[PDB]
């Protein structure tokens, strides 16, 4: 049993679905991310709101992978004016600080079968780009994300 999120009280977390892996290798060597103009502020919404009370998660999945490819927390408001050119979409301007926590795949068939009541009862392997997860249905997804082998 990996019980370390069984009982968090607090946080945020989010499905992060990409149509690049290479932006994905950049984001865990550098520890950056940058979403859409619309995916940047409800994240940072989101962040600026907790104001350090407790984390915002991220769960990566690349779009046609069949997995989920790692988590991490969310470390910094958006910058919206920064280097452009830097991510598979070029006109893509933002950024803002990640720490990677786990770095592995995990099979959609491990996490089919928990369903977002706050999107219609989908599985949590059919959402979009900055869909939010529940906290008790986010907690079993660390915890099989966690443990997998």
């Amino acid at each position: 049993e990996n019980l370390y999120f069984q009982h968090m009280k607090h946080g945020r977390v989010f499905i992060i679905k990409s149509y690049s892996e290479d932006d994905i290798h950049r984001s865990i060597k550098y520890n950056i991310w940058c979403s859409t103009e619309h995916g940047n502020k409800r994240l940072d919404a989101a962040y600026r709101s907790m104001n350090g009370k407790g984390p915002v998660y991220l769960l990566f999945s690349v779009n046609g992978s069949g997995h989920f490819c790692g988590v991490a927390e969310m470390k910094s408001a958006v910058d919206y004016n920064t280097c452009a050119g830097v991510w598979s979409q070029d006109k893509w301007k933002g950024r803002f600080d990640v720490r990677w926590i786990f770095v592995k795949d995990v099979p959609n068939s491990q996490l089919r079968h928990i369903r977002l009541e706050n999107n219609e009862n989908k599985p949590v392997t059919n959402s979009r780009d900055t869909q939010e997860v529940p906290l008790e249905k986010a907690k079993q997804v660390l915890k099989i994300i966690a443990s997998y082998k």
